């Protein structure tokens, strides 16, 4: 008889997928946490006077602050084990800004051969990263019976920056949670003192990398957990094989119907029709949902790479696993629209979509045109309008009223300083949001109101 | 003659409930007004350098602070009678984290038997919350005639964190308003420093419980005061009676109808009337009504109990009382509808809302696709796509344009750490608002624009 | 011949009223931006330790702060022409505050006779506002040859309240605007350490009042420049004479019509007519010239009373200045009606108003059910809907998109306290605002959509 | 044959007046970012105490705040080698705050004749800026073997202000970026303790202008690279003269027309041609081509004398190419109108915008009514407004639902103060909003709802 729907167990993805995503994105969250709290703990530890909330605002600005800021740091290295809680300890460094044989590395970068003066101008400034670094490590125990750190000297005209190079390697004590011995962490940091300006203002960023691995133990019943999340993957490449050999035979009678068409008898009109409706003419959006396959599919794999060896990198395939799991919950959808009056609901957007597209490349048009303007005028006085990014986000978050007040507020400040760009901006700010709040939203509005008007009839 | 709608006494409860709802609220909100400011004293008191605003960001880093921190704790307390304003006293305590006789007990919860080194991995961890008090409370009176909670040490390596457990009872002197002696306050406050991570960070955080009685006192006229809130609930008991009497039987009337649309002359069409009809033959209005009913006699019986017994808890009931103040004000409505031309406008909503229900199911399938993609992208390198509620709230928030800006402004500080992740952001934000604001929310404005358009013709 | 539309000299309003608010409100500001700029300077000279931004965060929580708040407070006031800039002087007061030759005055306000002991009880509490005060007051020159304000004692178990009580002098030096001998002002600072609560929190509040007047000085041209002002706003009553003057004669006609519909002939079609549509047939728009009329002249009789003597008081003059230029200048709207096309864009608005006022008190009907649902249950856990004001204010606020990511931010705060707060707030904000966005704001747009199709045909 | 659209070159301008303003644009951006971080470096310098944030609200109270603060100014100009980082160096100065030979000057601007006394006036203040300058400046080296600027007095009843005029030239080092020898930079700071309030709160201002040229370099290569930017402005005159010549021919046809129109045989219908038709007859895109021509070579014009010249001010010329900018790519959509499709789409703007424009002067009337009433009821008492720019700022920001929450926020906090004020703040406000968000916006949605429907048809 009439077997039932077994080319529907595209269901299964919208579980499995979701699951594949959220059992490593709880876990991956969970690292981050973990991550995010140690640089936090780094910067009060190893940041002379550091605050909770400036990290770009915080900085150096005289001399003798950036020498006891890395000072502060070297020293709060050489007593992280006396003073700093967690329990940490120091890499003992075989890699490149660090000596066969050391552990913290404080690293200038400044010119090779080169003068500064203004007004008496004689001077070859050849630029170079020469790099010098001076090497330390203390060890555990109290000094046994068996130096020139301090005895340092920056170049203030000379330099580009200094860097302070470390790792700490450390025991993630959230391995409690799987009740068995813990699994290994080791962070890099970077305390960076930035002076690419030369403007008397030199940001401090302390900086890390993570890098995990699994350390000795001999115990038993911690190796089969991992199994089971490793296995859930396979149920995924499973999964998506099916749907990736079952869009393609979707497609294979779309080729067939293609020659079908004209094919009962050829010469239906003629010849060479080019038949833009059967330009769209495969039921492509299964394509569209096995595409998002492929995406989930490379992202297992990579996931699986990540996680089996010693790639630590979570880009990409974190993009893939969220686009394909966006990509198949859109696709929901058109699962849905089997119902019928679901249909007319959802066909309302596939009539007008071409309009409101046709109507926003003119919206976007203009929209440009204020990006480059608002930039070149307000990027000198204001902040909120420095990159054509950051134009583009605050016009764009402020044509739904965000910080738009805020805006404005940074517009008086600045009409003292040349009237004339406060009622620029004042004529400019009103214009952007008048015309994009009751012209074009009103607009777009209207395009959908009249095409489930016309839908209907 | 024509007796009136005596069966409409529903517009008393829509007083009542509300007078009781506000009575209780009045006198709820006025507790705790009381109880944070305390909260707020006692951080100020018994947390060391603790500022107002930071309580989330205000934590531990080094090991000196921490004992300073606690050691700070004590000592503000020993020193509470001498230094804080107010007028506290201690417990003088016989719970269970407190020995029989003592009233400040700093508790440390730490492992058993255990250790932890990277590099020379040699331990045993048995996880367990072995706890080591330290009792203390001193006298009020100077030191007569007739000791190592300073000697502590913590096993930071060890610690999962220390708990300074403490009550304090008081007297909170906003009786006057009720014109006679006070009624009776218990403190119970929780100094957490709280180290489940291991990451160099410990949240310091100060948290209290109320307990609140009456303790002894001779005079007169006090007690008739109490006794006017407490008689009013009964009104609301006696509203609630006759609102639930009233419906089930117009839903007797329901039943009845059952057998009388049939049951004239059986046999109209077989038995073919959808029974559909059925489910909107009954009035939902009663059952609207009766909803509202057993949540305000289920919350009053629940508020009966926490003023009249030692029962402590206001979240339930609280809920209770709420929902069906919310329940009650909506039922105004469908009182509302009675008048003619006012059934139009509350008729374009119950025509629509199927309709308008039908689309946001595809608008929340779309939406949640969007909160999962974000959420694994956006959760290591942004602070409002952490977890998928504060996604799913940042997102539904990000729709009205509420801290877009803000979240835009996290991603350019994202742009140097991987690019793809920034752009990624930008055409992922940028596509979540363009959608829900310019082809959702007008499609939701056109169902019912269509609705209003359908509905008069 | 036709002389012109003489009756329509209401545009003179659209200036005159205008321009007396603006000019009113310029030297108003101007007074305002001295005022608080000097509650700025004596935060910052007579609050020990105050910072800018800390208002209602700014308070005492120990007894030795209480102390020396207060006494740094004296020191501030006897130190003043010492230390602080600006140049004032002392009151040298006979007030109420202070006795017959004294200056600054610190005045406690505590209980009579009574006790307070939990786990003891025997007090009798008498509730009394008994004031004691310690006067003092500094001479301008170095001691000459010819006490116990530091030996105080407040009494913190008992203290309702400690008040620090003065009067600064001194001389407005933007007076040379004018161009010649300033206008003299007066300063009346309450430095108020409250503590109503008595839960060891002491809001400390420094407050103003100003009184201003013109003191000796017997140069030239200086009294004539008050006269302009002055004179302008006899324009104001002489206007609006006119225009009381001129709607009653309207209204005259108004009496005459109400007659004559019958008058011609009586009996025109029995009692057919219902009246209530004549009711509706007069224009209201003379009365909408009058409330304007009635709110201008009460205002500038008040206006006249403070410049002319006795000069204390502008909230209600100063909001029946701008309820009138307000309710004149959506008169220009009607005054814009005369042309022919304007007039049916605006007829849309008076076709639609009584159905969407209609729908509104649907809205607000619902609206109120939310502001006492959320007020009790998100009252103890929130800042933002602690009372019913605030709770409108954030939940009417929050419709819009504005501090939705900061409520929802402070709902995750307390998810570890009561998830079911947390889970029902979810649902109850995402309940609020899906409802009023998709749904209400939706139909609101779709009755003007309905009302803008229907009169056109 | 038929020779293509050689008209249609405007599309040149689309990426040269672009390109013209990107190329600038990422140059003068560059510029700023050097400019500011100095001015925020010279803010960590020479201010006394200065924070990361407050500008507005810092400032001096006290006297020994502004001696300290001017001292703290000077003695670190005095050590700007010493301690300052960024490398710097003195003006050694010859204009007109400095004299011949000198550096930093600090200037006091007080009355000349004059006292202040409140309750016993006698006094003669002749407003008068009587500047008397102290002189300083320092040599490199250390003091060879062959001064009060310490011994000041401000004389602070008679203080207008005390300015410290000083500049700093440098060598801008991201330089580096074009590979050879710097251009070189000259800042401009001064140090503003501003009492034209004698308020007793004194802004302190550290505020720099910016002089750039190019200082001695006989090395090679470096002069070739600035003249590929110098070069392509010519383009932008070479495309600009092109359009501006090509209009105008366009116009000359226009021109024609206006006669050719009646002109084959004149008295087509008696006296009609009626002529209004035509004075509404011309076409304006080529106007919007010239408007955006004529801006843009003003703009390069200016550009290229602002950058090769007198390096001056960039304000005029930076808004002429926004403009420009802005004004061509709007332009893009009239080209984009050659299709026929999105010729409708456009056409419903142009067909609506007439009514929309005729509603919003209402809208704009009543808007204007609410920004006079709340300027001078909320001035006093509210911050958000104070002024009616900011009046119009905070309630247009307001119409979208920015800083509501924190506007209402503040009425509460003036609950206490003026219940009359908040309540009428109350009513003010939800007025405002509830118009503009569901009467005002919904009717601008249905004017252009009924213009897409009526244009169809």
């Amino acid at each position: 008889g009439r077997k039932p729907c077994k080319l529907m167990l595209q269901v299964v993805k919208i579980l499995v997928v979701t699951v594949q995503l959220i059992l490593f994105g709880l876990s991956n969250q969970l690292a981050v946490t973990f991550r995010e709290e140690n640089t936090i703990a780094f910067r009060h530890l190893f940041l002379l006077g550091y605050s909770d909330g400036a990290d770009d605002t915080f900085a150096a600005y005289t001399r003798e602050q950036l020498y006891q800021a890395i000072f502060h740091a070297v020293d709060q290295y050489l007593a992280l084990p006396d003073v700093s809680l967690g329990r940490y300890a120091y890499v003992r460094g075989g890699g490149d800004p660090w000596t066969n044989g050391s552990g913290l590395a404080l690293c200038q970068r400044y010119y090779h051969r080169g003068h500064v003066d203004p007004a008496n101008d004689t001077f070859d400034i050849d630029p170079m990263v020469v790099t010098d670094c001076i090497q330390v490590d203390p060890p555990e125990r109290p000094p046994p019976p068996p130096s020139s750190y301090k005895n340092l000297t920056l170049k203030f005209h000379k330099l580009v920056n200094v860097t302070i190079h470390f790792r700490l390697k450390t025991i993630n004590l959230q391995s409690l949670i799987n009740n068995e011995i813990p699994d290994c962490y080791t962070f890099s940091v970077l305390i960076t003192f930035d002076n690419k300006a030369h403007s008397g203002r030199i940001p401090i960023s302390l900086e890390t990398q993570a890098h995990i691995q699994e350390c000795k133990h001999p115990s038993v019943f911690q190796h089969g957990d991992n199994s089971f999340r490793l296995l859930f993957d396979v149920v995924v490449i499973l999964t998506c094989s099916l749907s990736f050999l079952l869009c393609a035979r979707s497609l294979l009678r779309g080729f067939l119907l293609q020659n079908e068409f004209v094919g009962f008898m050829w010469r239906q009109r003629g010849r060479v029709i080019s038949l833009w409706e059967r330009l769209e003419f495969v039921n492509g959006w299964y394509i569209l949902l096995v595409t998002s396959d492929v995406l989930t599919i490379s992202g297992t794999i990579m996931k699986i790479g990540i996680e089996a060896k010693n790639l630590a990198s979570y880009d990409v395939c974190s993009i893939l696993l969220g686009t394909s799991t966006l990509l198949v919950w859109v696709g929901v959808i058109r699962y849905l629209t089997f119902f019928h009056n679901y249909n007319i609901l959802i066909a309302t957007l596939r009539v007008a979509l071409p309009s409101v597209m046709r109507f926003c490349c003119c919206v976007a048009v203009i929209y440009l045109g204020y990006c480059f303007c608002g930039w070149i005028v307000l990027g000198p006085y204001h902040v909120k309008f420095r990159s054509l990014s950051m134009v583009s986000e605050c016009l764009f978050s402020l044509i739904n009223g965000d910080d738009m007040f805020v805006t404005f507020a940074a517009m008086q400040a600045q009409q003292g300083r040349s009237s004339l760009v406060w009622l620029f901006s004042q004529l400019y700010l009103y214009s952007f949001i008048s015309l994009f709040i009751y012209m074009v939203l009103s607009l777009f509005i209207a395009l959908i109101t009249g095409a489930y008007d016309t839908i209907k009839h």
